[PDB]
């Protein structure tokens, strides 16, 4: 009973404190809850909740639970987005100088930059097919999920899965719950600032299944663009809009991807690189990081035969980790041998010179 | 002065919570946010979090939960340095106490640590490396992993990964469950007290790959030579950073790794002992232990 | 008449506990019950979700699921 | 003391309303259970897993086994 | 054949559910409240004759626990549908104004008590002149003012 | 014959069971479970006393998994 006193006197207190600091935020999102961008549905479950009960601070259960939800409705971008872009050249200079090669995922974006610019008729800026990126490991495909996301000026956001296997992690769990947990697709929107961001789904191979089933019934609620511009959650009771938003998924088969998921899908073959490739790639890119970090910048070069050295002796793979690896393996050495004794202008290595900081040559040469 | 008897109202508001609990280790922990320097994201969210966790007291069960948010978030280490201390002829001989032989992964130490001398200020990126030994059962490699920590002065911390097919080990359990818990590797950063520790994963060829219970794909966001930057348990919603942890992984055959992983990890074969290693071995470590005991 | 006047009574304390209030509620499916169908089975369970549904008008753990249903049923 | 009361009114309210049926389907499996049958085992058994179900709640992913054991039963 | 009879289409079919029980509906027991796939179906038009193709009933959806056939015996006997019901319907439900298709593409995965109702609809093929006129009445206009 | 009893006919077609989790159950201790063939015909059927027709018992596929012969035992 004196508890419930000084619970009276403590509300008391909140009550003219809620006049005097406790107006002007909950006003202030009544505000901008009725600011630019929202559906008239969303309106509508937008004053469903205006009947309020007025005891933030002596709990409370069903206080802070409401508030939460009119936060993350809030929260997430209505109608919003930084413009298109306008020069297609221009996505060349872009897209260029991030990386040597991979003709065919440059001249899809090219043709899909096209295709939305010169359409002013229909049935194709609904239907957008989804990028699927399957290569062998080593190949550039997240670089590429930047790059891209640069070149186009969107905004980005990475989504990893894999260790996934609960299916409220794409969906969420029901706002009555204790913890407010909307999935995945909320962060990764109220994270962009934008409606249309890129969104990049890591490792699709590798959901795996368990009981109350797997959550690739999400992804083909997610990944078909006829029922996402109705997208609603277990935790949001609001119908979003899917649709827009440019996916692009990388895997490295295909067979343990659903049989659902490969009805909207665009595979795109990344066969791996070679040596012409692989030359130009440890030149223009690997070198002057390799060498940036370790600190011999301008103290030790290698040559172009040296390269070639490297590669067809100390590494047999589809990608381009273990010549990285190989590079800095060598700018170490280097980094070794100046603190015993430095040499003037800087010590070139040819082909020739190359076991000194490599040890035994691994693979034999094809002659 | 009106402000004074507000706030004093809310002084015996929480003389009646727990004689605390209402501005007292919640203003604790907001020395402590503003304490050790989080990245300004994750700073205004455990900002926002502490402001919808700070004006209730006990009850609901929410409140506990945020709490133990709270709790993880603001003890886990944000730049907590490590100092390089860079002498590399005491380490050489300190590495030279604890094993005999052992010439590549000693070199490789005295490399990685050189390096690190001639770091010009900025315009580095600092990256910590990932090895991978591989080698038979008696060959010394989990003996090595606390040598080698000891030898730099770091610190140190082990990790089993034995017959683990259970995943949400490696990840968490999201938050809103009711025995909600961080994997076994944010635990582990928060046990050390640095952001430059050497963790040592002890047997990850020895793990599962099923269609239910695959624990080792969730180890890409974990052993990543660039993205780890990036990584995302589920117990926490912020990014954590993993790049200038020098991870050491042993295994036993390379015939059973994912081949998303080797690629991710840098392979040193250790190829067993011979009988003049065997026999110095034998003299100065072996023979005057089992002496003792 | 003893059907208005509970109902009368009971929209009474709508407009009384005015935040907002009732639901406004199960004086409204009863226009839809004849509408969009329905044999007296039909009839039988969603009449048996009015007034016991009534018994209290927060929450709930229970009218999400009756609700999704009860609105797939009508 | 306005809430406190006015809550009362609606149940005073739903009282009169739905009256005394005590119509669910809990004693609807208990009735059907002792309609049709039993050999003396299997009710029993029967019994004991309706009373598991009975004093608690509802929403458990084992009583929804339970559920599902029972429904095969009848 | 719809619009030839003035009737709806709806696609749904085999490979979206774990077994029979989610071809059927899920009792108001659990949170997660899984409709019947069919009624869902239902739901989406406002009349009850149109047709309902099933597309690769050879590719199932089975497990160790159920095989897709009895919920499918319930539907596709012109007997027992007259009064069907879910565990999220739970009432009388009528199937004597639809008329269903089912669409395979190898009957061998087919059991054989469902084999009882079907009746075989072939396919010959096409002839790359039946191709060219394809292509040129019905592909391109399509794909190139798409 | 079930015409001139006067009882109930049903039909289980077998010859495509593969297991002996088939015929009986599986356990309660697996996410899902149901009981086998005789028990659907026993719940399709509404009396103690049907007829129940075993279209090709001799094609049942005993196999690496389990034998149903023995669960028919
Ligand atoms: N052609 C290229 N030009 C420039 N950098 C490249 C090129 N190919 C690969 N890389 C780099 O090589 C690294 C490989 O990046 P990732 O795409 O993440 O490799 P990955 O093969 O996708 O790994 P997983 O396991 O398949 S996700 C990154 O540093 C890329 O920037
Ligand atoms: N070169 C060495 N000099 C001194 N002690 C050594 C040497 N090699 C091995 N040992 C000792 O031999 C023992 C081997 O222990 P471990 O490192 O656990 O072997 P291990 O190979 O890691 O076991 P597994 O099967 O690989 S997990 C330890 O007591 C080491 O100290």
């Amino acid at each position: 009973q004196r508890e419930y006193y000084l619970r009276e006197q403590m509300k008391a207190i909140q009550k003219e404190l809620g006049g005097e600091d406790g107006l002007s935020d909950l006003e202030a999102l009544r505000k901008k809850i009725e600011e630019v961008g929202m559906p008239e549905a969303v309106k509508t479950k937008a004053l469903k909740e205006l009947d309020r009960l007025e005891r933030m601070q002596q709990g409370s259960p069903e206080a802070t639970v409401a508030r939460t939800y009119l936060d993350w409705l809030t929260e997430v971008p209505w109608s919003k987005a930084d413009p298109e872009v306008l020069d297609i050249n221009h996505t060349r200079q872009v897209l260029d100088e991030d990386h040597y090669g991979l003709k065919d995922v440059k001249e899809r974006i090219l043709e899909y930059l096209a295709v939305r610019q010169l359409t002013q008729g229909l049935d194709v800026r609904n239907k957008a097919p989804i990028l699927v990126l399957v290569g062998p490991p080593g190949v550039g495909k997240t670089s590429l999920g930047r790059s891209i996301a640069r070149s186009m000026n969107r905004k980005f956001h990475r989504i990893s899965l894999g260790g996934v296997r609960d299916e409220a992690e794409i969906r969420g769990h029901r706002r009555t719950y204790i913890g407010a947990m909307p999935g995945k697709l909320i962060h990764a929107m109220k994270q962009v600032g934008v409606i249309n961001p890129v969104i990049l789904l890591d490792e699709i191979d590798k959901m795996s299944s368990d009981w109350r089933g797997d959550p690739a019934s999400a992804m083909l609620e997610v990944l078909d663009p006829e029922q996402n511009n109705t997208f609603t959650d277990h935790y949001l009771d609001v119908p979003y809009d899917l649709s827009k938003v440019f996916f692009i998924t990388t895997a490295n088969t295909l067979q343990t991807i659903p049989r659902p998921l490969l009805d909207r899908m665009e595979v795109i073959e990344i066969p791996g690189y070679t040596n012409m490739e692989k030359q130009a790639i440890a030149r223009q890119y690997l070198w002057p990081k390799q060498v940036r970090e370790s600190g011999m910048e301008g103290r030790i070069e290698v040559t172009d035969a040296a390269i070639l050295r490297v590669i067809s002796e100390y590494t047999r793979e589809a990608g381009v980790r273990g010549l990285e690896r190989e590079l800095g393996k060598i700018a170490r050495k280097g980094a070794k041998f100046w603190l015993e004794g430095a040499w003037e202008g800087l010590r070139t290595i040819d082909a020739s010179d190359i076991p000194t900081y490599l040890g035994i040559p691994r693979y034999r040469p094809d002659k």
